[PDB]
């Protein structure tokens, strides 16, 4: 689990969106894994404007925050876990790295502030869905 707080937006994973969230709904995108709803609280955090490729993630699992190369966000298919059948994802960026299910909104940051939140698991990578190209969360 895990949220990014930004101006009066929460970004969470689509999938753990919760009743409240939905309630609140302001975007949500079911191929990016994403959705943002509205709070009454003004956030803390900062998305990075980058384009970096590094950056360290928190990951729950180990409860340890691991410094990870990750890919450009693209277009990328998604394989059965567990819990959660298989299906193409947009905007993903993939890392080696461990990832298990409740690891998803763990955040993924470089020095100019968060990059994604983890998505996607299995075979040894991490996916985080890429946020930093939602420019509209930095403001209103
Ligand atoms: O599946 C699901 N998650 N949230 C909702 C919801 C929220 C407000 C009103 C009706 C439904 O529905
Ligand atoms: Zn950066």
């Amino acid at each position: 689990s895990g949220a990014i707080y930004v101006g009066n937006y929460r970004v969470v994973n689509r999938h753990l969106a919760t009743h409240n969230d939905w309630a609140n709904l302001v975007w949500e995108d079911s191929s990016r894994d994403l959705l943002v709803s509205s709070t009454t609280a003004q956030g803390c955090d900062t998305i990075a404007r980058c384009d970096c490729q590094t950056g360290v993630y928190y990951c729950s699992s180990r409860r340890k925050h691991y410094p990870v190369s990750f890919s450009k966000p693209s277009l990328i298919f998604v394989e059965a876990s567990e819990y959660y059948p298989a299906r193409y994802q947009s905007h993903l960026m993939l890392a080696v790295g461990h990832s298990e299910p409740g690891d998803c909104g763990g955040i993924l940051r470089c020095q100019h502030g968060v990059v994604g939140i983890v998505s996607t698991g299995g075979n040894g990578l991490v996916g985080f869905a890429d946020v930093r190209d939602l420019l509209w969360l930095d403001e209103e």
